[PDB]
């Protein structure tokens, strides 16, 4: 089908190519999670990532579900986490109703992470932050990768790796996206 295949032929051209995440997209049809940007955006976070199926994500900023549901086709688990009750209670309900049941959805302040859930191998964050949160620092596993828009004004989004006990940081490309915001939920 024409959609599919123009963005995923898009994507290419961009330079995005991973197999597995070109096919994790194509599968989704985009114009449904708006139920109630740049799909780009997504390609290049997701293949950040570097997701297996025995990978345990953590997402910050579950939204429309999108992003969610390209993570989901991906891993075993995913464990997604959103601060807008409205958003949480649509993208946990578009996820039934594509037969995705490998997600557990959070009301929540991402900036806490999901303790809880054990360390996470992938952690994705889809909103800005000035600094990284420190507790998500925390519960990344050993080999784990997090992937993360940084800044205010400006903004770059940045991949964070755990090996060796040591993290290590590289600075990607720059970004836009709304503010993690810390403190009471709505
Ligand atoms: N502190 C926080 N904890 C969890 N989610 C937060 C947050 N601050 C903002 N958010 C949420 O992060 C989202 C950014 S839009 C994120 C896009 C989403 N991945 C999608 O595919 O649609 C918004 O829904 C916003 O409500
Ligand atoms: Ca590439």
């Amino acid at each position: 089908n024409p959609k599919a295949d123009r963005l995923i032929q898009f994507l290419t051209e961009q330079g995005i190519t991973s197999p597995q995440v070109l096919a994790a997209i194509h599968a989704l049809p985009r114009e449904f999670f708006v139920a109630p940007s740049q799909p780009y955006i997504v390609a290049k976070m997701t293949e950040l990532l570097a997701l297996t199926p025995e990978t345990k994500v953590l997402e910050i900023g579950t939204g429309s579900g999108y992003q969610t549901a390209v993570l989901a086709k991906l891993v075993n688990h995913v464990f997604t986490v959103e601060r807008i009750k409205t958003l949480q209670w649509d993208a946990k309900r578009r996820l039934k109703q594509l037969d995705i049941y490998n997600v557990s959805t959070k009301h929540g302040d991402g900036w806490q992470g999901w303790p809880a859930r054990g360390p996470f191998d992938a952690i994705l964050v889809t909103a800005a932050a000035a600094k990284v949160p420190q507790s998500l620092l925390d519960q990344l596993a050993e080999g784990g990768r997090m992937v993360i828009p940084v800044g205010e004004d400006e903004q770059y989004l940045y991949k964070i790796v755990r090996q060796g006990g040591q993290f290590i940081s590289e600075r990607v490309e720059a970004v836009r996206f709304v503010p993690l915001v810390a403190g009471d939920l709505a």
